[PDB]
């Protein structure tokens, strides 16, 4: 027996029209609310007003993609998929009240998947029920244009295509504008919107901080494994060689660039897929990432944070073993110290002994095996972000998720493993369930996020004192079986690590 | 937290190799086990053997489709979607034990979606956990080839394309053989396999009963809203006109036919979608259905049940308002007896008063409003199936799902609405949840099924006495708020209904 209501529920009035949703276990749920429409390679526009009451209880179309996904690690990251269409500008909402006086914090989730794949529902753990219920906040999860639909510069072919290089980012701004006008009708506070995102999602978030059109549409930000530097380089340069190549492959003349709007997506994607790698090999622009211009300034640490971005408090995180997705080639729980020492000595040019001592100091409770899966891809750039933002005068908290899992003998925390905990959705991701361990940590991290968006201070009785990071001193909250806060704690570890590879 | 295990779980060995799954809430789960491979338009063959232990914990690819779903009624039927690939011949398994001696009943689910769409996971309610847990059965859910990949006759263009007209069915046979050979290792009884399906899956099931190569691979059958006669006609006749049209549309020569195997599915599908309508108008074969031949005899009532088909006991059902998916143009519970009489008399040509009398006799508890949503499409052909099979010596139990739902003012049971009840999955389909009503009925129907697969007898203490239907006495179990068994109870109703249109 689960609680469900539909008929006698209040109708919700948005600027464009009336909607109805459902209620489930006390939670008001709306799906596939269109926030904008967009013709191909053009800026998003408001939806048209309708009459009568429209049902919003079905997930909307997700954005078309260049390639087909191949999920083979669903225990690590449980996924969901959905029909694709260019009418994909919708959002989903979970709330505890439709009273306009409720004014609860609004959590605005931007999915990852680089800038080319994914959606508001692409992970099972993106479901907002638990976050909304346990935190009493309004959860908004959003779709926006991806790959060449959201990140392809066609402005050299007319002002009609102005801003097409960052259209996908313009969509998120459109969604934020919808939230400003309408979130009160879902019990949310338009003056307290937090944008948060992971991986590509984190990059979209840090991008919006550096996007003047979005100033004032959100008031906090949270970036999870979403700073990686030159390992996911943004695509820059002249777009004409790519477009010219695509027109030829599609049998179009250069003065027929307008036809690219209405070419079937399958063909458009096929043409891009075949011709772009030769362009890439030539060092040229191929899109599918943001691209600095008047609309998007570029990243803070590289070009300087805007004045407004300095005023956005930020929580940032990474996990211990980000891209170590594959199985460790041995049993971590049984390998002998002698075997490990040989492996280290071979991998790190004879610096195994020093690396263990330094690792013992940084990570006292960890087996030395974990040196082999330690992340240096996201951690480095994220620390630089924390430092650069703090130096700019900003307010920033930093964490590192280091929980080991009941899988392949204490597998270290992998990319996206913290998403269930932040969403209070460990029940939706089997592998994250650890007796006497996971429930506690999930509450610790989740209550911290809630405190963060309610007061600007994530501190609470269940976790150690967590100060803001400063320019010369990062305070890293290590989320684990035993939570600790450490200071500049892996500086030499990373220095030694990189020196030895 | 919930129970999860992976490490040190029993490895299961199949003919081709060793597999590893996981455990969630006590249930052993395997996903995406490949049971066969197939080249386009060719019969399935066994997978290649492998060394070592392969993890099977990710849902496999589902079959490519001609059109893209447009889900707008997700409260009625919650769906899931997944990446498409022609390497889609896989199945999923839920079991309470991997002990080879358990020998539990096997539930083999075949999804609907005509013969062109859907997958083993296409509805949230197809998940096997609860049925496995509450029934202590081994649940198997399967993908197979659909639309033009599974049902398209390429016989006249060689011998390598033999049996292509029913390749989709041949896939299901191969899957059944996989279960014969391997289900012991998942604590199942290969000598007690029940094949059940809904809509198109029900048709695949009745087709398999008439498929001699499938004889002995299952011992019981359940068909849900899966007999529809000349409203979903099977496609027969010369296939050359269709093929020749597709060749032409694809710019292929009369003997470039081999290219059909390797043309992108997109082009192949688009060519079919373009040429098949005109071919259908001219009364020609367009496939995408089973096709009577030496492999599959045809439907029992039409061609005569095979000797082996008569040995298979069958539970059959429909629901009250099958294709009544759209909303009623008024409030069902508000409308006046005067306003209704008009609408009834408009639609049934003045036979309103007579129909209300007959309907009140057939459905004594129901508002006369439900006359407007009464199913005739499935119910009539289903009754003919029940009679034909019983006449031939078969054992058939018949039911009709008539529950009214807390949605749009007591909306009548729609196509697929009983699926969550059969699967003990009302907790996964929010609209089916009714205080003090749905749990009770879920249990009644579920235990009925469990008893049916355990003993051949669906009768149990929670439900009224359910007799087999005979050649002249249809005994219909009416599953509702109050369950009843009725005899030949809607014959006069359907007849009156029919003439008054």
């Amino acid at each position: 027996a689960k609680q469900f209501l539909y008929d006698n529920l209040p109708v919700v009035e948005t600027k464009a029209g009336k909607l109805r949703g459902y209620q489930w276990e006390g939670t008001y749920i709306f799906k596939g609310i269109r926030y904008a429409r967009a013709n191909r390679f053009q800026l998003p526009e408001e939806v048209e007003p309708w009459e009568g009451v429209k049902e919003a209880a079905s997930y909307g179309f997700v954005c078309p993609m260049l390639t087909r996904d191949h999920p083979q690690g669903e225990l690590l990251v449980p996924h969901r998929y959905w029909p694709q269409d260019e009418d994909c500008l919708s959002l989903n909402i979970w709330s505890q009240s439709l009273d306009r006086s409720a004014k609860k914090p609004v959590m605005f989730w931007i999915h990852g998947g680089a800038f080319s794949m994914g959606s508001s529902i692409e992970q099972k753990a993106y479901n907002g029920e638990n976050m909304s219920r346990y935190g009493d906040v309004v959860v908004v999860t959003v779709n926006h244009r991806l790959n060449i639909l959201g990140y392809l510069d066609l402005s050299p072919y007319g002002e009609r295509y102005a801003g097409s290089a960052n259209a996908g980012q313009a969509d998120l701004v459109a969604a934020l504008k919808w939230v400003r006008d309408n979130i009160e009708a879902f019990g949310g506070d338009p003056d307290n919107v937090t944008i948060f995102g992971q991986s590509g999602g984190g990059m979209k978030v840090s991008g919006l901080m550096q996007t003047p059109e979005a100033d004032g549409l959100f008031h906090r930000a949270m970036i999870m494994s979403g700073v990686a530097g030159d390992v996911l380089p943004y695509s820059t340069g002249d777009s004409r060689p790519l477009i010219q190549a695509m027109l030829k492959e599609l049998g179009l003349a250069e003065q027929e660039a307008g036809r690219l709007e209405t070419v079937p997506y399958y063909d458009l994607a096929a043409a891009y897929n075949r011709v772009s790698p030769a362009i890439a090999r030539a060092g040229g622009y191929i899109g599918c990432t943001p691209r600095p211009d008047d609309f998007y300034k570029g990243e803070g640490p590289a070009v300087g944070f805007t004045d407004h971005a300095k005023t956005i408090p930020v929580m940032v995180g990474t996990v211990f073993g980000e891209f170590a997705m594959m199985p460790l080639p041995f049993n971590k729980e049984t390998i002998s110290e002698a075997e490990l020492d040989e492996i280290l000595d071979k991998r790190f040019q004879g610096h195994g002994k020093e690396l263990k001592t330094v690792f013992a100091e940084a990570y006292p409770g960890k087996s030395p095996v974990d040196l082999l899966t330690l992340d240096t891809i996201f951690r480095g750039p994220t620390k630089e972000f924390v430092r650069s933002l703090a130096a700019a005068g900003g307010s920033v908290y930093s964490y590192l998720f280091a929980l080991e899992f009941p899988y392949q003998n204490q597998k270290t925390a992998w990319h996206c493993s913290d998403i269930p905990f932040i969403f209070h959705n460990t029940e939706l991701v089997p592998v994250t369930n650890i007796p006497e361990i996971s429930d506690k940590l999930e509450k610790q991290m989740f209550d911290a996020v809630i405190h963060f968006v309610e007061t600007g201070d994530p501190n609470h009785l269940g976790i150690p004192q967590w100060p803001v990071s400063t320019e010369d001193r990062e305070a890293t909250m290590i989320f684990d079986r035993v939570c600790t806060v450490r200071f500049n704690f892996d500086d030499y570890l990373l220095e030694l690590y990189k020196k030895a590879l």
